[PDB]
């Protein structure tokens, strides 16, 4: 019995009029070709170039009658691929690679196994970078849908078609998680038949939900921006005489606010509408902002002030101190509830 | 009857005389090749570089009497792209490149089909980083520009010319969005012939019209710095026996003027030229540092002041004190108002 | 007598049914190829691309029974790497690679040398950067574990098997020294047999345990954090009368140990558990601002006190400051201890 | 008449006893190869690493006898690159290339024509990052002069000799402009013979003279800077009795001033000579602790002052007070004017 | 007379029994190639990864008997990079690659002559990053020492022998300047030959000399950290009775230096040891630290104290501010000679 790689001499050859040009099936109905990717690394999702980092297993199935053999006892050939470059390959690209190579350590990843129906199976290892426009409406309480489509090229639809197969159509790794996002276990599938000037492609596209997790911007843009207006509401206790002890106070921590509004936006891209995050920096900085002028109020009544105008102008200027300590620590308060659950049904 | 890869041997080999290092119509009117490209991926608008990265599909469209057929039925022929590499193809390069490659992600993206009168498309997918020079006289109401011109290398005017389809000249996707920038619909389309020591070269370019978005530069740098300003405000209605109070609430908000200052230059080239944001956070210094000299000089006046002399100059140092609480919040009104019409109608 | 490299024409050539597409004992047992992998440059571990780069060598030994010589008197012919191309190799790649290329300085860097009995060694240079999750859940005393896996991709387990050797698995470098980490000498060999929806693959992996230094964190974050608490304990010895003096003492030093804390996450991966440091940035930071809450208890009761209720007041005032001198610096002193005990034994 | 890719067959062929690895005229007088650039796009001038990225048309002509025709009538054939590999090309390289490369955007950017007579005329498009040391004894004022060589590699001086030409050395293109630098038109062409162990080859440098613009470096190091020494001069109008006041105006305003003089070196070389922005940084951080040291004189003596000695001291702390408002504003207005002046004319 | 390129036919092809697989001298003694390198541009040493990029002339020379010619004159044939492809070559490679690349600009840069005694002279451009490990016990008054190993990789010991040339072993070139370092004369030639499990290979290194340039760290790290320790000298003038001004300046001067301590590991590696600028920082900082406890304890004292006990303790409350005076200075001074001393014959 001839060996496998030269029974591939009598079939991929010039000999049985068999060229690596021609799609199967030709003059008649178009190859339906079915694919299934498995995630291997995920993560590395920037948000200035709004683009992540994939490594998948391009999956390709295939009918070819022209390959069909019945000598062979076996149903299985898994071949070499020097003879992978010799056959018919399915024109499949993605409109958002922005960059992309393959892997050829010590081998060129390919795959390639024929069975005796026909039926071609085509797995490679590719390295994409792809891009996904973002929705930061609600930066902390997003929701990010991160998309990949596999168009085709030359052939158009008549021509080649692409499908999801049925059973196991995106396997994940076990050990595969995330340092910022979930995955989620619903991912859609759907089509994107585009048109063009040239003709009409197949398209299709998996839907991947991902969700960020709070526990990181609680501590650091949360915790230290809710301890800052606490150093405001001190400036209540303190008497109203010690003059540079309060106006220092309101504006060393009025200032140090903004460096944290404005220190908030390093690894974030230049979108003009405002973010959950902003409003966040922008009402807290109003609070302690308050803070300087309930002062500045008080110290103009007190300086404004024979002796029947000077005993209820002191009285004034403290009971407005006195309701000081009450009204921001509750109309923060009523501003952190409102804050939460707005974004918790959204 | 033949297959049409069989049929390409008797027409790209070596018979009928055709060689792929002869342009169309030799030794007569030169070759109209007609260019059309569709954006995929538009954004990633670097400002120190000053330059984009765009993602294009290149469509060319000659006729080449050569390739005329009569014997296949049908009227196109997508071919594969190792017949794409015996044929002539336009040495259609661009004068912006720095730094290009192609995309051949389980398959060359090439296009080719051949007419039966002998039309010849040819499309691709070429990610480019191309330059544009940009004026930043006013850089948060500036109107980009962003040219890419195509240029000829080897063929001069008189051997093939580049020129722009009629309909459908530059097509851009649907869901082709921006977080900086906007891309207006108008696109002009002019001509570039350069004329260097060898001799003049076809050359075709579009101008991309875009607009940068206020909503983000007016909340980091423009709200904030308007805030600044009215820490030095409120430093008016503080009595003047309180010197360390005012005279650190007039330097603590002067100096962190100057850290946003420089440090609104962080994403921006070293241009010579004023831009709209360095006067924006020149002025406002200014105010901010007027009223350090403000109270300088009330608190110069005080401690120069028998009793005729110090009942006047404390009248005088109180009412100056009094016109700067509706001086300077209207100089900085005027000056906001002449601020945003001047560069409403530039 | 004919040399080596007109010997190999009579081997790898066409003559004795010599193909490179054959895997060595068709149809029968599978290949048994074992590994053993040397470290030249080790370091270079990333935190926020979590990922690491690594120079080793790889060395795969199988047996050939076609390559079996008997005419030639040596035991070993060093080859060329142009009869390594014309020959079967297994393909052994990584599952972790994430962007990897050969070195061919002036050379490509492969080793073919090949027994009387069969034995064929397969030495090359790779650079790799691996990729490794790590639980940050104790940042300075963390115990990292780098892994690596040598996968098959078209051989499944039928075909080929991995296996370490005996003597000498993984050598490690003499002079081979990190500035962070340290590499332990007990290197772990387990099995990571994959089951996909093709088949079941052969794996064998390293788990290489490393340690960081707490020589460099507790310089930089450790030593500046424990001064800052000392500034705010020396608030104590100051009168009460010196408002301006001990106010700005308490938010001077509140609001730099939140800089402190917000620049300790810069080469850092946003994940949502807290760490060690993140801990000690907080309750730190909890001390300095109950300093400012010790002030105002006792300025608030200060200003609260005809003669013999504020003869009891001044005592109550001067007396929560003696004890605040001995409470802090113990309630702290406790956190210290309690703090580098828990994560000894961790 | 047979076309001009079939005529280069007869020409470049096997036949006429042509061959490529033989350089014109050998045996005899060495090839005079002159050499054009012109230049596309110049600019992206790094400081920290002493680069810059430059685009230019490397044109190159030198004289044939093999390749001299006959038999076509026309004076030039514009051939294909495909026939530019089978021909002799000199070895022309850079000495200061640090990574380089070609542009290969849907064709080879190469160029060949040859004349009668024999001229054959070759330009190809390559990007260079050239380096160049910079002299940065005065940084804001200099002069830079970034310089770029063309040798020879195999071919020694008696084999192959570079020459500028006479008209149109250096072309540069009409909208070429830079944001930081200016390129002026006198551009020097001198040898530059290098003598090594094997041997002595050709060299052929340009010498572009650069001068950066001072428009950013005024408003951003230099303008900030001098106000900063004005908030120091309003210390002397304050009364002695202020101290909070006048203390902490001097040390706020001596502390940000170092903060500018540490961060005005991020994009600068770490050079150990000094630089004029250097001793800007340095006088004026004097001139503001001069001030420090004005007020600390000024309350040592106040508070060493029966009614005799009081009775001077007063006197003589309020009269160096009046002579440090006329002597600062003088000793740094005679300093600003030795400062610009020596470095106009060096 | 045939020309040189048709000789090499004669000897470089099928004919005469030459073979590019088979080293000289087969069955015999080893090949011994000697080498010597010529340094173009030198510098960009990395201080965060620990590497340089180095562009050296590689060049090797080796005898070959199978190359001796009679029949030409001349003793030079200056052959072309296509012939240099069809012979043998040594597997010469460096340890410490980690990335390297060749220089194709218009013509690979390779050089190829034979004599004819058999000497082979191949001269070639490489650029590499070579890693070195680099000691930091005293960073700004180090001696670097950046070592470069040149080893065989598929021949042993018996097979390949690498030496170096007695004249002119590391020629430097004449303008080849550094911005920190400085490269020394004196550069050592020693053996390191490893010692695998396969066996063992020849190896070549040179040891480079550096030492940095203490103009720079000297005006940016130490010239601003002594003028703040005289910031707190001044604050002893100062009468006790300004406390708002004394403490103010105890801690804006003490949180500054912490500031540029922690901001004076931008560029520097995490090691754990303790380098000679760590120590200068914490010096430093204790002594602006001790001058806040100088005043907190004549604060306490001040505060403690009918006529008999308040008479003395004001009179050892400034006592000790007249010693502080002096102490310090002195403290400091003493440091200061110890300090650059032990780092002078180290
Ligand atoms: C690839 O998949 C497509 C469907 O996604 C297959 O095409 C459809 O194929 C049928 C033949 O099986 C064509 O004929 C029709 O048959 C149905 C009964 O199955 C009958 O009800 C219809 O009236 C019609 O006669 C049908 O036109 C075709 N439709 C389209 C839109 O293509 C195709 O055959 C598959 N290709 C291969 C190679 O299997
Ligand atoms: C490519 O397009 C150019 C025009 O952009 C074509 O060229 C012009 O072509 C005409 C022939 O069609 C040349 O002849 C002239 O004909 C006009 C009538 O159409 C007549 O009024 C003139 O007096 C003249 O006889 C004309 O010289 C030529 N002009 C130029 C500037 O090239 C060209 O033919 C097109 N090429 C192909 C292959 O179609
Ligand atoms: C590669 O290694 C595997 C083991 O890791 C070898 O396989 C085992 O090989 C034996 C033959 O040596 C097979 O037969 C059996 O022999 C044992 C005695 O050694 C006997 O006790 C059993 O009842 C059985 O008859 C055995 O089935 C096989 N097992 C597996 C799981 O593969 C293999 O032969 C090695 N390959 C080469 C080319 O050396
Ligand atoms: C390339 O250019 C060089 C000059 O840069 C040419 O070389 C010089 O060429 C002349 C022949 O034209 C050699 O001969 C001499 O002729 C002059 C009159 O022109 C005569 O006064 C001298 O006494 C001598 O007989 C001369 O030796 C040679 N000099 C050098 C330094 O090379 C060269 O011919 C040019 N190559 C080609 C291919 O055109
Ligand atoms: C490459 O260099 C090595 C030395 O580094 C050469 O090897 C030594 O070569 C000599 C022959 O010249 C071998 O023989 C001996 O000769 C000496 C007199 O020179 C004699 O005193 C000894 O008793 C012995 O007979 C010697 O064994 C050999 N040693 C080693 C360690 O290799 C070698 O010949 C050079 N290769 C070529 C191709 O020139």
């Amino acid at each position: 019995p001839m060996p496998p790689s030269e029974f591939l001499d009598k079939l991929m050859g010039k000999v049985s009029g068999y060229d690596a040009r021609i799609r199967p099936n030709f003059k008649g109905p178009p190859v339906n070709v079915t694919c299934n990717i498995f995630i291997n690394s995920f993560g590395s999702i920037a948000e200035t170039t709004m683009d992540y980092r994939v490594n998948i297993f391009l999956r390709q199935q295939w009918n070819d009658p022209r390959l069909a053999y019945s000598e062979y006892p076996d149903d299985s050939l898994d071949l070499d691929p020097s003879m992978l470059d010799s056959i018919w390959k399915p024109d499949l690209f993605f409109a958002n690679e922005k960059g992309a190579n393959f892997h050829e350590v010590t081998t060129d990843n390919k795959l390639l196994r024929i069975s005796k129906n026909g039926n071609v199976l085509y797995s490679i290892r590719i390295t994409l970078v792809l891009a996904c426009p973002m929705d930061l409406k609600n930066f902390p309480m997003d929701v990010q849908t991160c998309i990949m489509q596999l168009e085709s090229f030359g052939y158009t639809m008549n021509d080649l078609i692409f499908e999801w197969d049925e059973k196991g159509a995106v396997q994940v790794a076990d050990g595969l998680t995330l340092p910022q996002f979930i995955l989620k276990e619903e991912k859609d599938l759907r089509y994107c038949t585009k048109h063009y000037n040239t003709g009409k492609f197949t398209c299709i596209e998996a839907r991947f939900h991902l969700e960020r997790q709070m526990g990181y911007y609680l501590i650091q843009m949360y915790i230290p921006s809710l301890l800052i207006v606490i150093l405001s509401w001190v400036s209540f206790w303190i008497n109203m005489d010690a003059a540079p002890a309060r106006v220092g106070l309101g504006i060393t921590t009025v200032l140090t606010m903004t460096t944290q509004s404005s220190g908030s936006r390093a690894s974030l891209p230049k979108v003009s509408y405002v973010k959950a995050i902003d409003i966040w920096m922008a009402v807290c900085l109003l609070f302690v902002f308050s803070a300087l002028l309930e002062y500045a109020a008080v110290n103009f009544i007190a300086r404004q002030h024979v002796e029947e105008m000077r005993k209820l102008f002191i009285s004034r200027a403290k009971r407005i101190d006195t309701v000081s300590r009450v009204a921001f620590p509750l109309v923060f308060l009523i501003f952190n509830i409102f804050y939460w659950i707005t974004y918790k049904i959204i």
